[PDB]
DNA sequence: ATTCGCAGTTCGCG
DNA sequence: CGCGAACTGCGA
């Protein structure tokens, strides 16, 4: 199967390499046949001659045109014909591109900023991560010495960890009694020896935590400082470090680099991304923290080195753990897209279903619109509306069903055939018009987009039906990944949409689906009412939650399901209602905000402070444990004490601080911020002394009792000492708790001063 | 560098 | 003092 492609120039001519890997052999094809290229549309076919002859200079070097040919394409439905511009080699691309477009007689310029790599993939029809190939994995971690106020890598690698299929080992330079440490004389011999394992095991998959940003920089700056040629390629090269915007991102030749931090960033959601947060939430089981000023002090005194290097070897031990939950889902995803899965894994949303369109565009011979320049991006600030959110009957109520409508806004845009190619399309018999907003799409003809949709949520269907049938094992894992990644890119569509940088963005499309969505969730809910003498408890966008306050459970269930089949059978096209299923009791606090508890007795929470990670563990460990006393054993004065319990043991001081971190996330930088909240001040400490902050850092944090703004009294989690500090008793009584459970225990008359 | 709608806190202004 | 901007993270 196809790992990744890229080009090296000889002679001054591209060479495009694909690294493949076939039968557990490591191969590379070259192919030296293919031009770069990109289009220009011209006002005159006279003026070819001219562009012809338009010439640029790279570094030295004269840029040309190579040769030209007259194209017929699509362009948003319509057909038209551009120029295609061939060159010698990609980089001449961007040296001439500008000097093109300037020139009067030319009207655009398309396609110029693909990636010679990434335009090969595309053109030739190849998909990356095809097959069934099994990939040699392996992770690996480092561990440094740290003094506060010292240069980044400015002191010594002390330990490189290593795992696999055969275990997890540590190589270091001090002598530890430990079965799988090996023991090397300096930390050049033990980067050294890392080079000989990585060369010996030949792994396809490299799995780094936060490697992107880290742990190759630290290698670097090291190899750099010992004279090391780290060689870590399958040609012999160095990691190649890239610019992604504000961060970084390392690519390893022959291999590929797989950084679970920004995956695992995107797939699930918690409250911080430590390393061990994240294997606690994912496997269910501990993971210890051994801190940088533990490390430091083991080292120089000597003493608790077992520790250290056991915490070593579980980095790596659980990073090729976690390596093995994520990867096969990412893989999938890169093989629908169609990318490598180094730049799928570290895409997010929006790059990932442009590339996905502009495969399936060359497919279709359809020209692709440019991204915006800065004056039309400042053109798609105008916002629209979104999703219908039904004020919540508040309160507890009895024997609940919950209706939802399969897949809303996908079922929409195909219906309707929503679309920038059939928006407002004069010259057809057939139309659709969007309420309120009055877009036209015309449904003579399938829509780019939503034949594209329509694809993909048939191709899964097909995939969910056969995996109930498929007997291996193996192959059935790889057909529920596939679904899952379809489901993905398909909920992705109506963002994108709207997306102002989008190549497609249409606000139109965008604003079509929502008002449709409000139409139909809210024709749904008035149907329920008016002839199923439903009450409608709480709706948001999609779905509803209904009940019959005098009936039954099962006079509730049966009604519901005769519903369903009134009003699917009124529905248009792919649109469908669904039992999405039934609640013995629900309590519905404000809009977004709500708990209900089925008939096995389990509990989903929704917006609450339980959901969030801004709010103390103590906080939401309360209001889990009052809303669990109502839902469950209906004891109103249970869930009372309990708060009553709970404030008088943090007065006491008998609450263990672990359970009073409150976790933000910095957004921007820090010099960005007009209003200094907690964790922003407690960021910009930290700043002044040693370590960096970047948008995407949380920020753990307790409240100190002492004077001053609360910003004034909070300190990081990791510096708080019970010698030093006292947690504010009152705060997390005042603050925390009480407002997190009074907002619930209001609606039965209670106070604050009920719960002391 | 996917969308909009919404509850809630901290802090500073008048 | 009330009040609103700034800010975060959630639901769909
Ligand atoms: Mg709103």
């Amino acid at each position: 199967m196809i790992l990744d492609t890229d080009y090296i120039t000889e002679d001054g001519k591209p060479v495009i390499r694909i690294f493949k890997k076939e039968n557990g052999e490591f191969k590379i094809e070259y192919d030296r046949t293919f031009e770069p290229y990109f289009y220009a549309l011209l006002k005159d076919d006279s003026a070819i001659e001219e562009v012809k002859k338009i010439t640029a200079e790279r570094h030295g070097t004269v840029v040309t045109v190579k040769r030209v040919e007259k194209v017929q394409k699509k362009f948003l439905g319509r057909p038209v014909e551009v120029w295609k511009l061939y060159f010698t080699h990609p980089q001449d691309v961007p040296a001439i591109r500008d000097k093109i477009r300037e020139h009067p007689a030319v009207i655009d310029i398309y396609e110029y900023d693909i990636p010679f790599a990434k335009r090969y993939l595309i053109d030739k029809g190849l998909v990356p991560m095809e097959g069934d190939e099994e990939l040699k994995m392996l992770a690996f971690a480092i561990a440094t010495l740290y003094h506060e106020g010292e240069e980044f890598a400015e002191g010594p690698i002390l330990m490189i960890s290593y795992a696999d299929e055969e275990g997890a080992r540590v190589i270091t330079w001090k002598n530890v009694d430990l079965p799988y440490v090996d023991v090397v004389s300096t930390e050049r011999e033990m980067i050294k020896r890392f080079l000989r394992v990585v060369k010996e095991k030949d792994p396809d998959v490299l799995i780094t935590y936060n490697g992107d940003n880290f742990d190759f920089a630290y290698l670097k700056k090291r190899c750099e400082k010992l004279g090391i040629n780290f060689a870590l390629g399958r040609d012999g090269s160095e990691p190649k470090i890239q610019r992604m915007g504000d961060r970084f991102a390392v690519e390893v030749k022959g291999r590929i680099h797989f950084d679970l931090y920004p995956v695992i960033r995107r797939t699930i959601n918690l409250p911080t991304y430590t390393l061990e947060a994240v294997y606690e939430a994912v496997f269910g089981q501990p993971k210890e923290k051994v801190y940088a000023e533990e490390i430091t002090t083991a080292w120089e005194t000597g003493e608790n080195l077992e520790r250290v290097a056991r915490y070593s070897m579980e980095d790596a031990k659980v990073t090729y753990e976690l390596g093995k939950e994520f990867l096969p889902m990412e893989a999938q995803l890169s093989r629908l897209i169609g990318q490598s899965l180094w730049d799928v894994s570290r895409s997010s949303t929006g790059n990932l279903v442009e590339w996905f369109l502009l495969r399936k565009a060359y497919e279709r011979n359809e020209l692709a619109p440019n991204k915006p320049d800065e004056k039309e991006l400042a053109r798609r600030r105008q916002s629209y509306e979104g999703g219908y959110v039904k004020e919540p009957e508040r309160g507890l109520w009895e024997n609940i069903v919950y209706l939802d409508f399969r897949s809303l806004y996908p079922s929409i845009i195909i219906t309707h055939n929503v679309s920038p190619d059939t928006l407002n399309r004069e010259g057809c018999k057939e139309y659709d018009v969007a309420p309120q907003v009055g877009h036209r799409f015309c449904k003579d003809f399938p829509g780019f987009i939503p034949s594209l949709l329509g694809d993909l949520l048939e191709e899964r269907q097909k995939i969910k039906k056969k995996m109930k049938a498929t007997i291996d094992p193996i192959e059935r894992k790889l057909l529920d990944y596939r679904q899952r990644a379809i489901k993905i890119l398909a909920n992705s569509y109506y963002g994108y949409y709207g997306y102002a940088r989008a190549r497609w963005y249409c606000k139109e499309c965008a604003e079509s689906v929502t008002a449709w969505g409000r139409e139909y969730i809210t024709m749904t809910i008035k149907e329920i009412e008016e002839k199923y003498g439903f009450k409608v408890i709480y709706s948001d966008t999609d779905g509803f939650f209904a009940t019959i306050p005098g009936a039954d459970a099962e006079t509730v269930k049966k009604k519901a399901m005769e519903f369903l089949k009134y009003i699917n059978a009124k529905l248009p096209g792919a649109l469908e209602l669904e039992y999405e299923g039934f609640y013995k009791r629900g309590f519905f606090v404000t809009k977004k905000k709500y708990a209900v508890i089925d008939e096995e007795g389990k509990i989903t929470t929704r917006g609450l402070e339980i959901v969030r990670r801004d709010w103390s563990e103590i906080a939401k460990e309360t209001q889990a444990r009052v809303l669990e006393a109502l839902l469950k054993d209906g004891d109103v004065e249970k869930a009372v004490r309990i708060v009553k319990e709970v404030t008088e043991k943090l007065s006491k001081y008998e609450v263990p601080p672990e359970k009073l971190v409150i976790h933000e996330q910095i957004t921007r930088d820090l010099k960005d911020y007009k209003a200094t909240g907690p964790h922003v001040a407690v960021a910009k400490r930290l700043a002044a002394r040693g370590v960096k902050i970047r948008p995407g850092t949380v920020i753990s944090y307790i409240v100190l009792k002492g004077s001053g703004r609360i910003g004034d009294r909070a300190i990081p989690f990791d510096e708080f000492d019970p010698t030093k500090h006292k947690y504010d008793a009152e705060y997390y009584i005042e603050n925390q708790v009480l407002p997190a459970v009074e907002r619930i225990l209001r609606a039965f008359g209670y106070r604050k001063e009920d719960l002391r």
